[PDB]
């Protein structure tokens, strides 16, 4: 079957979300994972959607799984091992945050 | 202090994100919260930050957490309750969305 | 088929984590559910296993999926709801535990 | 201050759980965390609890976050990465639980 109606939801996502020039050059792939429905791999600069759920995902569903993923990508960053001596990207979560609230708070 | 920058963020998230004429009628209202960061109230069509939080987030924090907010907000769905006869809105997960995948598999 | 070898997991796992008397009374029983894998009905004091789940999960799923319902019933707390005049049953998280602390600094 | 109440949290749920001899020889630290309360470290076989943030936890929050911790690592396994030729340990989640269920009903 056609993956064009996918790189469709990908390509007006992008746009919705205001992707900044690097993050916006994603490409979207079929593939089988092993533990999730969706997953970016940044080398590649590439998001892959399990082989296995996608034929019974409707539309809103698939919509929602890559603005999800996308919005993680879009405010996340990147943060020096400095141990392994790689660049290490990472993605927001709500303890991220609050952690380094109330780590602040104790530098004063 | 002033909440302009705050309805100033609210409103073109929800524009970027392309909200239904329901769900964009949404306000923003500066409150204490007792377990959460932001929280959505329906039935009074407004999203609480917490009075005690926002003084130490960042601009790209509060983007974040009110586009993941309005994100679940937009792909979410009413529900009967049936046994105390009320509407309840349910917000989408992945649990939710590969339970109903695999209920479905068994209904065959 | 039998439910035998589920009532010796639920029975262990509660002698395990040391539930008090009245956490410690609660039933298992299996039935579809929309949502979920397990799901804790504190008026019912039984937790549901999802019907069409079970089928498929291994020993050591069964065994974590429970241990880690009964862990988060365990440290759970009632609070009153004051506006619907009723009691109300909240399990924690680490929102939960990082949001009371902020909120603590700030009464001072 | 002393951590001698801290050692005797970290024993006495490493028994409730019935932690085998390997994940069961694991130490307690207390280490300033960049963005998580707790972190456990297969190397060291250690787990590290935030030095900014246990000086607010009451007892039974850290009985919680610890038990939390160590449950997920019980029921944890080794993975082969091939790539980078390295071992990896992968913690359980609902999500990994029920996408292997879905992969499994597609090789039928
Ligand atoms: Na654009
Ligand atoms: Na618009
Ligand atoms: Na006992
Ligand atoms: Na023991
Ligand atoms: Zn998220
Ligand atoms: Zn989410
Ligand atoms: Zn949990
Ligand atoms: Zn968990």
């Amino acid at each position: 079957k056609d993956r064009k109606i996918l790189n469709e939801i990908l390509s007006n996502t992008i746009n919705e979300l205001n992707l900044n020039d690097k993050k916006a050059n994603i490409k979207i792939k079929i593939k089988p994972l092993k533990r999730k429905i969706a997953s970016i791999s940044l080398t590649n600069k590439t998001i892959y959607i399990n082989k296995n759920i996608l034929p019974y995902l409707s539309d809103e569903e698939i919509r929602f799984i890559l603005a999800h993923e996308l919005l993680h990508l879009k405010y996340g960053k990147y943060h020096i091992n400095e141990f392994e001596e790689e660049l290490l990207f990472l993605f927001p979560n709500k303890e991220a945050i609050l952690i380094n609230l109330i780590n602040k708070l104790h530098q004063k």
